[PDB]
Formats: C-alpha cells, structure tokens, sequence
C-alpha cells in the first residue's frame, strides 16, 4: 500500500547454498534498492553507488568528483561535527571507505549489527545535506595532492593516464580523474573559480536518487529493513539526470595503428596491445568478450602463452576484455618481455595475430562455452558467503545493470551461446585497429615527449604499412591448438557427514619426527571444498643469501614447469599457493576437495623429481634479478616497514645482500641445491575442510611417501627446528635509522614501540590501547594537521613479541612527523582521563564485537588456525579467553600501561623509528625528545643487543 | 776458602742466545745445586729433586713415597699452619706443586720475583722438620684416594700398571705407586702400623741432603743467591743414604715371549710390542736409543707405519727408547690398530722385525747421527725461554744425571757417533725375547685374570714357537727403505731488522672483504721462528651436526694425507695445526719461518684441491665414530663442563646428535661438502715473528690466491660473520641439570653464578674476588672438608660472558657439594669483613704480577694476541689498562659485588648447576644456608629457547 515504494520485486534469484534472504525493490523517487536480511551476521553493513564519476568531472576542475567522494566524510548538517562519522563507527567498530571510478561514486560501511539504524542514518545524510566545509575544503585537498603524489612515480598509473592522453583529447575519456592541488586549489583561484560552490553545484546537479543503488545488509527482518531504508532515503531529491553515454571511441582512425616507446620508472619490460571495440555490456547473457578472453588468455597446452613461453619471449600474458565506459570497451592482449622478446616485438605481435586467425578458421566453439557455462554454475552454486562492506559495495555498483530480480546471477552465469556476436568480436581484432605500447628502460634519451601529469616519458609513431600488411597476412600456426577439455572439473560435490570423534577446533592427529598433522573436519559451512596447509621446514632455506636465492629460484621455477598443467585446475576451482619461507616452504592448496589429491600429488613429486630446463632458468633469474632492483622504486612507508623488519628479526637478509648473491647462483649450482634442501624436513601440516580423519591421514601419508621415495627424505632433529627471535631494545633508549627513497620525493617512517612478550594481558593492553588512539590518530595527524594521505597506527606483532607502531607518508620531513606523532601522544593522555566511563566501554565492545567476529568462509577460518601453529603459539580458543578478560581492565588499568611503557618518558620505554628521506632532502605542544643514537649499520646494531626469548606452546 | 761449599763447580755452557747467567755447585752435605740470574724476570722460582721414589716404598705400606709428598705441604715445625706454605704463595702470586715418579719426588714453586726469600724459607723446611699432623695425615689420606680413583677407570694407567704386574713379583718394578685409602689408612690401622711415624721413620730414612738437587731462579745476583741457598740449605742432614739400583730387569725370560689380551674402558684397539734393554742412560752423548727411536718410529716414505697404514692395518706409529729406572729400560713400539688389523697383528708384527732387519743390513748411519746432532744443536742454540717454574723443577731432575756444566747442554748436545752401541740395542730387538700386549673390546667374557689395585681383566699366553721361529725368519722387505736427507732443515737463520714503522703491538695491516690480516715483527727475542695463525669463517662448518661431521672428517683426512710430507718437517722444528672449529676452520703455522712458506703453501693448495683416498675416509670415520661413543667414558667433571657448555651457547650440537647425523656421511656427500665450503670465506689472520711487513702481506696474499685459483673463492658478506651468544638466566634463578655417568664411579659437579658481559670493570670485580676466593676455596673443599681430589674455582669465559664457576668431582652426591660451596661462600663473605685493609692490597698486587706477568717465549705473546683476535674484542693493551683500574678497587666495592651477583640471596643471582651422578645414584662443619627450589632442566632445548640471549661484546 506504500506511496513511498514503487515496486517490490521479492523472488530474488540466489545461490542454492544461500542461506541469507534477499528483497529487492525500487522506491518512489526512483532509487534502486536490495535488501539483505542475515539474521546471523555479527557485522551490519550497507553501501551505495551513484552512477557519476570522474567522467563527469567539469573540463576546468580535474579532479572534482574524486575530491567529493573525500568530502562528503567530512560533516553533514544533521551530524556536523567534522568527524562523526568516523567517530561513530570507530566506537561500534565498524569501518568505511569509497573509491570513484569513471561512472561511479560509491561509498560503503560496516557496523556492529545492532547499531546499524546509527550508522546507516549518518551515512545516509552524506546524500541530503553535507556541509564541504569551507575550512575543511581548504585541508583535505593536501589528502588529495597527497594521493595523487603516491601515484606519480607508480608505473601503473603512469600507464593508465597515458593511455588516455593518446585517445581524442576532446573526449571525457582524457580526464585526469585523481585531481591534485594544482587543479583543485591553485589553478581554480587563478580562474577565480569557487570550488566550495562548485561542489555543491555538482553534489546538487549528479547525486540525484534517479543515479543511486542501495544495499542494506544487517540481521533485522525483510520487512523492517524496508522501513528502515525507506525513512532515511526516500526523502532524496529526484532531479532526474539523463544518464551519460559515451558512445563515441575515444579510440579514432588517427590513433590506430600507431606505436608507443614508453620509459618506466622501475625496471620492467612490457608489450601492450589494444584494441577498441563496441561496448559489450548488453550482450551479457552471451558473453563474447569473455569467451575470446578465455581462449586468448588461456595458458594451457598450445596456447599462444605455451609458445611465446617456448622462443624464449615472454613470461606471462594476460588477454581479455577490458571495461571502458557506457558506449565504449577495449580488448587488450599484454605480455611480459625477456630481453630477447623485446628484440622481437614485431615477431610476437604476429604470433598474436596468428592465434587470433587461428580462432577465425575454427569459428566459435560451443562446447569450450558450455564449458564456461557450467563452471560458473558450479561456482556459483558452492560461493563462499562474503563479508558483508564488500558484498553490499560490489552489489551497490551491479544493480544499475540488471533488473533487481537478476543482480546476483548477473555476472556470474552465462546463458546464451552466440556464436555470431563471437565472430563479430573477433571481427574487431585486426591490424589496422591495433594500438602498441612497448615499455623498456632501453627507451631513456630516445623519447621526445612527455605527459602532462605523471611527467611520463614516451614517443609515438605510425606503424608502417610493411608491417600491418605482413601482419594482416597471418597464416596458420601448427603451434597453436585450441583447449582440450578440462579434465580437472570436479564431479563429486558430496559432503561426508560428520564423525563422531570430530572436533571444534584442529586436533593433532598424527605426532613424527617427520611430521606434525593438524586437523579439523569442516562444521561451519558445509561447502565440498578443503584447505590443504603446509609448512616445510629446512635451515637450508634460509641459512646464507645464495641459498635464499636458491630457494626462491627453485620454487619459481618449479611453478614455471608446473603451470600449464595447474591452469586448468585453476580454472576448475582448485588452486595451489607455493613460495619460500625463511623456515623453508609453504604449499597450499585449496579449491574443491574431489580431484584434490591428484594435483597435490604431482606438485610434489614434480617438487621432489624436478629438472631444470636452463633456458627457463636463465630467464627467471634475470627476471629476479630485475624484481630486487626495482625495491628501490617502492613507496617510502613500504621502505619504512622493510628496514624496521630488517632491524628488529635475529636473522633477516637484505635485497642487497640477496642482489650480489644471484649473480653467484649458477645452474648445475641449483641443481645440487634442490636435493640437499629435500634430504632433511620437518612437516606441520593442517588440513581443514571437507575430509575425514583417515581421509587426512591419508594424504599427509601420500606427502611423506613421494618425498621418501623421490627424495630420500628423513627427518630433522628438535633441536634443529630454530625460530628467530625479536631484538630486545632497552630501557628508555631511542634509536633512528636514516634512508633516503631515491625514486619518490616524499617522505617516509615508522615509529616502533615495543612493549614486552605476547600474553593474554600484554596482548590485551597493546590491543585495546590501539584501539582507543586508532580513530583520533587518523583524525590528528591527516584530518586535521594533514600530514599525508597515508596515516596508520595499530599494532605490530613479530616474532612473538609486539608493541605499538605508527607509520606516515608525508611531504613534511620525518624529524617533524616524531614530533607530532609525540605531541598526539599526549593529547590522548588528556583526553583518555577525560573520557567517561560509558565511552571507554564502548571502546571494549567494540574491539569485543571485532575480535569475536566469526569467519563467514572455510578459507578464513583456516587462516585464524593457521595463524596459530606457524606462530607456534596453538591457542586456538584465544578469541574466547582474550575478550573475557579484556572485559575486565579499568580505566586506570589502560593509563598505567601508558604511563609505564608508552609515555615520553616512562620508565620502560622501548623506542626504535626509521627515517625514510625524500628524494630530495637534507597545533599542540609537542615534547621535548632525548637525542636519539643514530644507527650507522643494522647489524652492528644487533650484536650490541640482547634477544628475546621465544614464546611458549 | 768456604765450608759449606764443596765444589763451584765451572762455567755452566748455555745457548749463546740465553741471557740467563748461571752458577752450579756442590754443598758441603751433597747437595748439587744450579742458580740462575734472571734480573728480568717477573716470576721467582725454585725446586728440589730427591732422589727416592715409589720404587723404594715399603712392601707393607704401597704409595707412601708418593703420600709422604704430600704431606710435607701440610706444616712444619717453624711454619706450623696447615696451609700456611699454600697460601704465602697464594698471596704472592704464586703457584705449586709436586710429583712422585718411581725414583724421584720432586718439588717446585713460583713466586713475585721480590718475595723468593720468603718462599724458599717456608719451603726448604719441607726437608728439615716437617710435622705430618695426625690430624692432616687422616684428612689427607682421601684425598689420594681420590686421585687414585680418578684414575681407576682411565686406560692409560690401567696399562700403565698391568704391565708392572705382568713382569717379576719380586721386583719393585712391580709396586703399586699411587696408593690409596685402604693401603695408607685401612690395611695399616689393621696390621698395627703407625703410619705418622711411618713417615717420619721414611722421611729421615731417606730425604738426605747427598740425594737432593736444588735450583733456584731470580732476580738476584748469582753471589746473592749463593749466599741464600747455603743459608737454607746447609741445614739439611747428610744421613749419607746409598743411591737404590735396580741391575735385575723385571722382564726376565719367564716374562718374555708373551702375550696379553686386554679388555679396555673406552672402545680402543691397540698393539704393544715392548723389548727389555739395558740402561742406556749413560750413553747419554751418543744416545743409541734415539737413533732407532728416530728411525723405527720415523713416518716418512718407506717408512715402517707408511706400509702399515697401506695395508689399512694401523693408523699411528710411536717407537724409541722408554724410560725404566736405572739398570733398565724398554724399547717399544706401540701402534693403534683398525678393524683389520686387530686380525692381522701377527703380520704386523713381522712387519716389524723386517724393518728392524732392514736395519740391522743397513748397518749404522753416521748422516742421520749427523742430521739428528745437528737439528738438536739448532734446537738449543734458539730454544725458547721457558717458565721459570717448569724449568726448575726440569733442571733439578736431571741434576742427578750430568755434571754441573752439562746439565743445560746433556739433553740436547750429541758428540760421539757409535755405531757399536747402535748395533748393540739393535741385537736386543729380536723375537726371541718379545712382549707383545693386544688391548681390543673383542677380549670381553674371554679373558681369565684380573689386575688387582685397577681392575684390568686381561689373559696371558705363551706365544707359540712357530709364530716366533717365523719373525725370526724375516727377510727383507722392498716397501722399506732409511728416510733421505731432511730437505725442511733450516740453514738461514739471520734476524731481519727492525723494521722503521714497527709496533709494540700488532697492526691492522690489511682489511678487504676477502682477509683481516693483524702483524706484528717480533720486537723482544729474536729468534728465527714465527708464528702464522688462520681463522677461516664458513658457516657451513657448524650449520648442522652433519656438517660438522664433514667438517672435522675433511680435516682429518687432509692432515693424514700431509703427515707423510709433513713430518719431516715435523722434525725440522716447522710443525702445523689445523682443525675445525664451530666457526669453521683454524689453520697455525709455527716454528722457524726459513722453510716456514713451503709448508703452508703445501697445505693451502692440498686443501684446496684435495682427493680423498676412500680406503682412508672409511678407516677414519670408523675412528671418529669411536671417538665420539668414548666420550661416555671421560671424567665426571668433563661430563659437567661439557653439559654446561651445552646449556650456555646459543648453537652447539651435542655428541649423541653428532654420531647420529654420522652413520650419513657418505663419500659422495663429503666430496661435495668440501669445494661447498671453501666456496666462501673470511680470514683473520696473525703473522708474527721474525717477518717483515711485506713477507707478511706475501704470505696472506699466498694464502688467498691459492684458494681464488684452485676452489674460486670470494668474500663472506659481513653479516654472515656471525659469533654465537651465551645465554642470559634470570634473576635470582637457580637451574638445575642432571646426567648420570655410566662409567666412572665417582660423581661431578659444576656450580655457575653467571655475572654479566665483560668489561673493565665487571673483568676486575671477578678476577680480584676470584683470586682471594681463589686459595681458601681449595683449602676448605679439599684440605679441610676432603670433598675430592679436583677442586677447581676461577672465572668462567664464553661469548663475551663471564661468571665464577665451581668444579669439583667428589664421592659425596653433588646435591651435597652444592650445600658445602653454598657454605664457603659465606664463609668468604664474612672473611672479606675481617681481612685486613693491608691484606687485601696483597691480593690486588697478587693478581696485579699475574695479569702483567711479561711472556717469555715468542708463542706465548702470540696467544695473548691471538686471544683477543678471535674474542673480537681487539683489546691489546688490556693488562695494563685493566690492572690500572684493579689498583683502585676497595674492601667494600667487592662486598656490594658479592652481595648484588654472588650472595644467597643476591637481588642479581643468576645460578646453573650441572650434576653428573656416580655410576649408581639417586657436624663439625661451617653452616650452608638454606637454598631455593631449582628449576630442573629437561630439555636441553626448550630451556634455551625460553631465555633471553646476551648481546655480543664492542671491539676496541
Ligand atoms: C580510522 C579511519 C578513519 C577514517 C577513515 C576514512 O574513511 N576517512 C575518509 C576517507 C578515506 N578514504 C579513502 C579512499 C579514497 O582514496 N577516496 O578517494 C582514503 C584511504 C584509503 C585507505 C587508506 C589506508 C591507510 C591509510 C590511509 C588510507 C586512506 N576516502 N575518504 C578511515 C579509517
Ligand atoms: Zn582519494
Ligand atoms: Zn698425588
């Protein structure tokens, strides 16, 4: 009967395992609506999307509809404190965030599901009446800027904006969508714009309810989420903008065929084509853009990859369609460049084309479609349920292209089969609609141009007709072949009931000198999917840098062999994850548990009777190689973070260390390496999911056999089995490490403070001091005194030890940023004994309500396991047993914790800081600081320190 | 001209390098004595040899001579307090001790050179009127018993003994020497002896004036020192006692042809081949033993063990001339045995006698009398200056055997070439007239006699004539052929001069990523000889205990492989030592430096593209094996040192890991080992001696080059140079670690009260208390309380730690030793309270001469150094910096360091303890204390891993 509701849909198609409930419906004022009711979510969550973006930027304000999305967090009328947003959902321990792509603005939130009404009222004011602040309009440009200088020396944007550069400059498709404080302050005032104004102008012109859809997810009623929603949103205005399209390519007869020389920043070699093509979305139920992207992009036997691979050119390719805007859409195909691809550019290109001419010749392929069909279908059927801020979000943005019954199948299931749309597809794919791009380092001096707002360096040129003919005349290649059928598709889904000796937490269930099994049979979700964990412990890994190296190496390669026959599992839902640690190796495999063992299987006895192919091996290297030296090109918060972990672990190599060990690394070298690694392991394993007891026994059985028969494996001693410990930093004492970033001209630190041995006190004490200073530390040092885009505290945990940690990214120089970090400091102090006893129980509850958060997917669960037994703590109940007696510390309790280990000058103040400089480098009171001891070599540093104990099991 | 002076004897003919200044002489009452003038010298010394021995204890009461020793320490008549002989030394800076072979008893001390009067009075009345307290004499007792105990189980002795009581009964040769509780307390309490007057009744019977020599080393003139000896000396009664011989050798015909099968405490497998001779003693200017010593026992090509170990039967050979006593000796050859050779021992033994006839169809050869006159005139003309009490108490010795003017010269100086003698010894080593003694595991439950005072089960056979008849019949052997000339015997040995920019102490002189080289031109004895020291840092020595393994076995086998080559120089005074340590590899060169730079180079080179004999690998593994498994079988105080420093290193891999990770070292996987470690490396190195700044740089550099060539070598990166930390206990914790000793029957004990890392002041605060703990700690755990016969206290040093430890090895449970040093340590405390101001000055300057006591030979300066290079503490000034900031420590500065490290209840007590249990285990005394509750360590492991770690020390 609602005059206030246009029209409900309420059979809301859902995955057959879904047990959450959905009603769509659209409101009166035109806004498209989804409701989730999740009567057992311990998180609420709700988002929108407005289908404006950076595309509708004004030409004279770059920048404009990004810097709004900033804005709008910043007060509204009904709620005008500055931060009280942020505030509120800090204190019922939620969290927010937004991104603006070209057509879209979308913002979204997650609260403690009993405080959703709260939150979702601040949040929809953000839509009615905010305030853009003149003073505040004034301070978070720098938040921008600050971005956007983030952003100049990455190579991927750099990428991206010149792409865009290339096009039609007349087109929208041009805009520089980040905006800075040139374009967003300077250049405005020149032109005697209003820019306040101008926001309102565009907030009051776009943000129309007609452009919105909303999510609203929490564990009310169907119906009372209706109501909810319609009083808070049904009073937007509805001034009905004309939705934008751009159906004009931004890609035009002079801007194909034409090649570009790009220098990079870090040390990469990269080959670009593109092609423009119609705007697909439409045909959705078919998908051709997909199923071509499937074909070219596959990595499978006598896939165009397969030999690009085998003449030595490239490492990795990736094929597909590529979004555009609502009118336009790309194909990209994009490889990695050896150093003797890049000589052979024109040669790939055509290998391109002939793969391409290949799929012409055979014509669409219906079964490698049905295929594509009922993979999804699967998928689809067994989806793990998702948290709930980046459901609502991704939902949000998809409810603009489908009507409200067909959100949640939309982009997962395939329907038709059109073979016409296919060819007219491929029909796009031609020569004389190609663009090139070759990024090298071999480009430096040789470039003649530059683009505007990332300062990249290129050089265009029209490709000559020789080449576009002997390219339009691509013959077949007996190379390459279509797929074979997917053999790794699994066909038992069958949940096996639940044993009677089954346990809510991992039970140790096999105990060797070879190995320790952990393992817990799947309660919670029910899906036929296992989490396969292992760790492989050898001193080999890890005991000089060569061997480091080695290590590394020989895991890349091996995933190098490996990867054709992996593909297709990837593709069928089962997966495997395998890299070096500092102990040894770490394999997982997850997925669907039917053909599980099989690929287990072959990645370990291809692990353990691996042959190294040494052309292959000539060229990773050199590709690691490179992958060290570009660590210099790294952001400085990054660089921060390196050196701390470098200064505070007992045994840690440097990329430096590592870099000169490589050019060492020899082939019949790592050939001895492999076996001496695998002669002596130990093996702690956790299997979690869905399989049974003996089930689990019976794979780990498989591990060790393959490894004792290919391998002659026997186990290591206890004493073997070493774990690094934490620096042990004294008493009062202060010391900096100085680094300058060569590459970014800004700056960098993190500031460490140690506290003392984990412990459900210690622990507690850090955790929720972190808490309470979390939100405020934003609100300090970036909403307010602007230091940087970037602004992070929280705690820091290594090695069993842990403390308190801020790190900054900022233009200001480091020796500042201390000063006010410690002038925050103590404006807490003040402002903790101020704070009433009803606001420091809302800080318990919220980080209560945050640390009890029960996991919504298998995988999850296993990482919070996991997270126990490589730690070698195996409290699998602390969540329970922490919160307890967290619910018991006193006001006073936190204060003597600070005034005793965190305080400027407490009597066990353990503080080191690293100071990342610029490229180019030398409010309340702050206090006054000791002269720290300057740190001239980091392991100097060490030897004249002592080591903490290990944790206890 | 004097009446108490019979002779002056003449000018004493020295090394013309010996700055030494010397007078010998006779005293009216027979005592021969030698005075040396040392007015540099920083330590006094003095010694006296009586001429009487355990050969001539009483058959009733065995090891008398041996206990009557000591007893004289114990009190005198005018120096009546127990230890009041002990602690003047104690207090002075002194040290001593004695010993008792079968027919010498020979004492010595040293002091601070300006209190030798006061030292020498005190112990010239051991020889006048010494008390032999009934009181002491019961205390006393257990302490030999002790020691006698300690050696019970020791193999060494057990052979030792077993062949006295093998040979004639009758003979004193036969007598038990040590003795022990039941022969100097039990049995003669039981048969009515009176054993106080047992001593004096021996002491006055024997100690004559006429049986004694006295030498007596100072900084006073050679007349001062006359004057001094006469005056203490003179006293001594002249009873005039005959000089005991023995003429009847012990191994008469009813002994010889004889064969012992022996059981072993440790797996070992050894032959013995023993040949009774005259007393060659006399001979002593030709020497005709040394000569055949020198060449049966030679191992260089064609040599007697060069066959032997071809045919994989032996590894090491040792042959020559053994002492006995005067009226006989013994020839031996003696060599360890592997696997087969324990099965071939009658071939070995032909073997043997085919050498010898080799030998004997040779005949005598006058260039090897002439090699072997001229190394050991080269050794004397540049021996090193010895230890003033050593070298006393050496010369005292042989005093009874040379005239005044020879005794420098007679051991070392041959003069007549006499090839009658030589074929004289050589006709006594023949089979007719053959010992021959197998010890081997495979003689267990089948042997049928037992040695009484040790234990040794063993089984006596005549060995058969036609075994006899068949190595009489040895014909020559073509593998065997004399040594050649010696090509490493030095010719130059010119004294390069100092050069311009020479250091007192050793430079820096070379820093790359590659090498640190620290050199040093000897600037105070030039002689010819230098020392070349090597420390190579891999971490692939010590990754692992397999590793490790690899380590040491690659280094075994290297330096057997060199031994060949290498002994001759061996000989040529130019030895080397390599082994492995847990940081990788040391590597010292030492001995004259002429043909110094061959060997090394040699060595390098062998080392790094050495080529493994598997026959040998195999052999030597089986060894190492052994070796490993008989550490069961060492002492129960090395049992406690051993677990301590388990427990308080960060990495150290431990026996049982060893030989466990051992059966896995394959030849193939050594071979690969090895070029992995020299691969990559860092070297700090010590050159020092008589070299010059660029020989030094040529000899590092040699050293590189060699390696870069043949096993392309590079750097080490300087974080992977990592030094091991010890780990840091808690305060006020007391842990606790148990083991039992499956072997000995007598129990172990090593007390640490970590302190903290080292530095002036914290190395001055233990050392000072140390050293006034250092005398009483003996004095009441042994003397008085008689806990055992090792009592042991002093600092403790490992990964730049210190601490004060305690180590006894006592019959008594250590959870009662531990109640006893808990009771001395107060006893300490309130001793420091009563001790006067001027007292305790006397132990500052005590530790004061023993810290800046100045190294007399050119080694000793290089392990000073040597010593701070590898600690990576540099600290090359620190004796006197150190003992500069000694001076100034007072009473009270010690008493709060007690009271905050030390004390029962020290706010900073850090305390581990290991106990090693007896071989079947669980008043009138000051009180112990009442103790904590120890945390009981379990797992040697999980104890570290839950302890902090100590940071490593700043060089400079
Ligand atoms: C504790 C806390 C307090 C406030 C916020 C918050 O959302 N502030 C307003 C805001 C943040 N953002 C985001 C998204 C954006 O770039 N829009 O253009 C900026 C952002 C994202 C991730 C960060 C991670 C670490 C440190 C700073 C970040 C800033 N956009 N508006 C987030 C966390
Ligand atoms: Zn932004
Ligand atoms: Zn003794």
């Amino acid at each position: 009967n609602n005059p206030a509701i246009k029209r409900i849909g309420n059979h809301i198609t859902k995955s057959p395992e879904d047990k959450r409930e959905y009603r769509g419906l659209e409101l009166a004022n035109g806004i498209k609506v989804l409701l989730i009711s999740d009567p057992t979510t311990d998180k609420s969550s709700a988002a929108l999307d407005v289908h404006i973006g950076s595309l509708s930027d004004p030409p004279n304000i770059a920048g404009l509809s990004h810097f709004l999305e900033h804005m709008l967090f910043l007060g509204t009328k009904k709620y005008p404190k500055e931060n009280e947003y942020s505030q509120f959902l800090s204190e019922h321990a939620g969290s927010s965030n937004a991104f603006t792509s070209g057509e879209h603005t979308n913002y979204y939130f997650d609260v403690s599901h009993e405080h959703l009404e709260g939150a979702l009222d601040r949040f929809a004011q953000f839509f009615l009446s905010p305030l853009f602040d003149e003073s505040a309009k004034d301070r978070e440009v720098n938040a921008v800027d600050s971005e956007h200088e983030k952003n100049v020396m990455n190579d991927a944007w750099r990428l991206f904006q010149l792409e865009k550069a290339t096009g039609n400059p007349k087109h929208p498709f041009s805009k520089f969508g980040t905006g800075n404080k040139y374009t967003l302050e300077t250049r405005p005032n020149q032109e005697g714009i209003d820019v306040r104004q101008e926001l309102l102008k565009f907030h009051s012109a776009y943000y129309s309810s007609n452009l919105m859809a909303v999510v609203v997810l929490g564990r009310e009623s169907l119906d009372d989420l209706t109501n909810l929603v319609v009083k808070l949103f049904s009073e937007v205005e509805n001034k009905n903008v004309p939705l934008p399209e751009f159906p004009e390519h931004p890609f035009q007869e002079e801007h194909l065929k034409q090649l570009y020389k790009i220098v990079p920043i870090k040390d990469i070699r990269n080959l670009y084509v593109t092609f423009p093509i119609p705007d697909l979305q439409k045909y959705y139920k078919s998908n051709p853009g997909h199923y071509l992207g499937h074909l070219i992009g596959h990595e499978g036997p006598g896939s165009l990859l397969s030999e690009l691979k085998s003449k030595g050119w490239v490492n990795t390719l990736v094929g597909g369609q590529k979004e555009g805007a609502r009118g336009f859409m790309f194909f990209i195909i994009n490889v990695d460049l050896t150093e003797e691809g890049l000589l052979h550019v024109e040669d790939i290109i055509l290998h391109m084309f002939q793969y391409i001419q290949k799929l012409r010749a055979e014509g669409p392929q219906e079964w490698v479609f049905q295929e594509l069909k009922d993979l999804n279908a699967v998928a689809f059927r067994f989806k793990d349920k998702e948290r709930p801020r980046g459901y609502t979000s991704k939902i949000a943005g998809i409810l603009h292209y489908y009507p409200l019954e067909e959100v949640l199948t939309a982009e997962y299931l395939l329907e038709e089969f059109r073979p016409d749309l296919i060819e007219m597809v491929l029909d796009k794919l031609r020569p004389e609609n190609v663009r090139v791009a070759i990024v090298s380092k071999s480009f430096e001096g040789k470039t003649d141009r530059t683009e505007e707002w990332y300062g990249t360096q290129y050089k265009q040129e029209a490709i000559p007709d020789e080449v576009i003919k002997k390219w339009q005349n691509a013959d077949l290649n007996g190379k390459f072949k279509l797929p074979t059928k997917n053999e790794f598709i699994p066909t038992n889904f069958e949940i096996l009931p639940l044993e009677k000796e089954a346990t809510p937490y991992p039970a140790l269930i096999k105990d060797t000198a070879m190995s320790k099994l952990w393992f817990k049979q799947d309660d919670k979700f029910f899906l036929p999917k296992a989490n396969l964990n292992f760790e492989f412990f050898s001193p080999f890994a890890y005991v000089d840098p060569l061997h480091s190296n080695m290590a590394y190496l020989y895991l890349e390669l091996l995933k190098d062999s490996l990867n054709e026959y992996a593909y297709a599992a990837e593709l069928a839902g089962l997966s495997y994850d395998l890299q070096n640690t500092i102990y040894g190796m770490y394999l997982s495999v997850k997925g669907y548990n039917d053909k599980q063992p099989i690929l287990l299987k072959k990645i370990i006895e291809k692990m353990a009777t691996f042959e190294i192919d040494e052309k292959r091996f000539e060229i990773i290297k050199e590709a690691y190689m490179r992958s060290l030296n570009n660590f210099r090109a790294e952001q400085p918060h990054q660089h921060a973070m390196y050196y701390l972990r470098l200064l505070m672990t007992e045994v840690a190599w440097t990329k430096d260390e590592l870099k000169e060990a490589l050019d060492d690394v020899t082939l019949p070298r790592l050939k001895a390496f492999i076996p001496q690694l695998l002669s002596r392991l130990h093996i702690e394993a956790l299997l979690h999911g869905n399989i049974t007891k003996q089930a689990a026994l019976g794979i780990m059985q498989m591990v060790e056999d393959t490894l004792i028969e290919h391998a002659h494996t026997k186990p290591l001693l206890p004493s073997q089995l070493v774990r690094y410990r934490e620096v042990q930093l004294p008493d009062r004492g202060w010391f900096v490490y100085q680094q300058r970033n060569e590459v970014h001209n800004n700056s960098g630190i993190e500031i460490y403070y140690q506290t003392d041995m984990q412990s459900t006190s210690e622990n507690m004490f850090l955790e929720l001091f972190a808490q309470i200073i979390s939100e405020p530390a934003f609100n300090t040092l970036r909403t307010k005194e602007q230091l940087g885009y970037i602004v992070f505290s929280g705690p820091r945990r290594a090695n069993g030890i842990q403390g308190l940690r801020f790190i900054i990214q900022s233009e200001k120089p480091p020796h500042y940023l201390e000063s006010r970090v410690e002038a925050f400091l103590i404006t807490m102090e003040k402002s903790i004994e101020d704070m009433t006893e009803e606001a420091f129980q809302k800080h318990i509850q919220a980080l209560a309500i945050r640390r009890l958060d029960k996991p919504k997917k298998l995988s999850a669960e296993s990482a919070k396991y996991w997270g126990e037994i490589i730690s070698q703590q195996y409290n699998f109940d602390r969540d329970n047993t922490e919160v307890a007696y967290l619910k018991t510390l006193t006001k006073e309790d936190i204060i003597k914790f600070y005034k005793e280990m965190l305080a400027v000058d407490a009597p066990r103040r353990h503080k080191v800081s690293v100071h990342v400089l610029a490229r180019e480098m030398d409010l309340s009171q702050a206090p006054a600081l000791p002269q720290p001891e300057v740190i001239q070599n980091m392991t100097e540093f060490k030897r004249g320190l002592p080591l903490f104990p290990l944790v206890k099991p």
